[PDB]
């Protein structure tokens, strides 16, 4: 499968559950190919300090850049997760012909609507929560895509 997280730069909360999820699904024998992109993104940077800090405690690089969202990437993508269901109405509205791809992470996950909370500008321990929050999540997500054949 190929899938894609979105938030709303692609710096922090997109970039995190991209890097959190590889490394989740290589420990459980999933094989999927991860990618990332923001609603309003620039393709200028990388991800921000914090959002790498965070990685690193837990011994995992965020070596990321930052990217808009293409028509080749909602094109090819099997599956796209966005952080909250604002982020997949704008998504919606620029991509109607895939809007049958765009779920929440939380409500594909959970089975409830629910947003992970933007933790920009934040504190150090603001990204550590948004980091356990989506790894909580994701370790969820990598069991369920097991069960996807594609």
């Amino acid at each position: 499968m190929d899938i894609i997280f979105v938030c709303t730069g692609n710096t922090c909360r997109s970039p995190m559950a991209e890097a959190l999820f590889k490394s989740i699904a290589e420990r459980e024998g999933l094989n999927v190919n991860v990618r990332s992109a923001g609603v309003f993104a620039s393709p200028n940077g990388k991800a921000t300090p914090h959002a790498v800090e965070a990685l690193f405690e837990k011994h995992i690089a965020l070596n990321h850049v930052s990217s808009p969202l293409t028509e080749e990437l909602m094109e090819s993508a099997d599956l796209v997760l966005a952080m909250t269901h604002q982020h997949k109405q704008i998504i919606a509205s620029q991509f109607g012909r895939y809007r049958d791809k765009v779920f929440t992470l939380k409500e594909y996950v959970t089975g409830s609507h629910g947003d992970v909370l933007d933790p920009f500008g934040g504190s150090i321990d603001i990204y550590k929560q948004t980091r356990d929050e989506l790894e909580e999540l994701l370790r969820q997500l990598a069991k369920q895509l097991k069960k996807d054949r594609r």
